[PDB]
């Protein structure tokens, strides 16, 4: 008989005992557990994707990307538990370092010092530099995907929605795309972008920085179509030059149809913020994604000078250079084989 949690099978033993329900995540039930080999408590995520192709896609991305990546600011996969055979495999359990909290939970009740904001931002960008160097876009950066342990080591998690960057095929039509989580979604997603360029991730980091400064999301759209209203309400009307970069007529004419809006100065929105932090914020939350600061520039920004050290900001050895659910299950089975005894 497998272990049960909340009346649901959570079959991780015998290596992992003393289970404690933590909650529900994007993939399902999450528990903590005692790792009897490493004598430490761990996090375990139960995934049940095999009945749906799209679930299999996300699960395969998550596993394949995290197994290849090795970086201090990216969550590792310590172990993967599943049945010994493909026909017996229904659930997959991903084992990771237990982390005290995440930035979403933290920002609910804790004010961050400028020193913490600086340190968190540095770690996010250090992790992102590695991700982008692997030719990968995370595409769902937000506070709840930033894990923190008791000593404020930050690790980026959930690569289920990630893609290989494809800037030459990024252009699309107006109001069609569905990339990232709404509050953290770049303006071009609603205008003319499929979210296949690294600048998508930098926008999200900008949103996260703003949220660290005030403990409130900076662009709280109430639904998909509301999000652009909030972004433009703060950035103001885009310039002629930036509009000229949008060739799509529906997108450009939508923007031209709007009354003028003034830029709201960052120092009025954040009167207690470090001036260097606001300068960097402005560069990450730049409307035109071609003008938007890139991850290596952001690391070199004066705000982060106490931490900046390119030789200690490693890149990926093996970038990613480039199906029915049954084939995906087979790939998930193969991808997880290394953890079997
Ligand atoms: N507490 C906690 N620790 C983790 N380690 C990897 N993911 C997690 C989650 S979702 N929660």
């Amino acid at each position: 008989g497998p272990e049960m949690v909340r009346g649901q099978v959570f079959d991780v033993g015998p290596r992992y005992t003393n289970l404690s329900y933590i909650g529900e995540g994007a993939y399902g039930m999450v528990c903590s557990a005692y790792d009897n080999l490493n004598k430490v408590r761990v996090a375990i995520k139960k995934i049940s994707p095999f009945e749906h192709q799209t679930y299999c896609q996300r699960t395969l991305r998550e596993i394949k990307i995290l197994l290849r990546f090795r970086h201090e600011n990216i969550i590792g996969i310590n172990d993967i538990i599943r049945a010994p055979t493909i026909e017996q495999m229904k659930d997959v359990y991903i084992v990771q370092d237990l982390m005290e909290t995440d930035l979403y939970k933290l920002l609910k009740t804790q004010h961050l010092s400028n020193d913490h904001i600086c340190y968190f931002l540095y770690q996010i960008l250090r992790g992102l530099k590695y991700i982008h160097s692997a030719n990968v876009l995370h595409r769902d950066l937000k506070p709840s995907n930033l894990l923190l342990n008791t000593t404020c080591d930050l690790k980026i998690c959930d690569f289920g929605l990630a893609r290989v960057a494809d800037p030459d095929h990024d252009h699309t039509g107006f109001l069609t795309e569905y990339v990232a989580t709404r509050w953290y979604r770049a303006p071009e997603i609603m205008l003319n972008s499929k979210g296949y360029t690294k600048s998508i991730d930098i926008w999200s980091v900008g949103c996260i920085l703003a949220e660290m400064l005030s403990n409130r999301p900076i662009f709280p759209g109430k639904h998909y179509l509301d999000q652009l209203n909030h972004i433009l309400g703060i950035l103001g009307s885009p310039s002629q030059e930036d509009l000229n970069c949008i060739i799509n007529l529906k997108a450009r004419n939508y923007l031209l149809s709007l009354p003028h809006k003034n830029k709201v100065p960052w120092n009025r929105l954040f009167p207690n913020a470090d001036s260097k932090a606001l300068d960097l914020l402005d560069k990450m939350l730049t409307f035109n994604p071609h003008k938007r600061i890139e991850v290596e520039q952001a690391l070199a920004h004066p705000y982060l000078e106490q931490y900046y050290d390119p030789s200690d900001e490693p890149i990926a050895e093996a970038p990613f250079k480039f199906l029915p659910k049954e084939k995906l299950k087979e790939l998930i089975f193969e991808e997880t084989a290394r953890f079997q005894p």
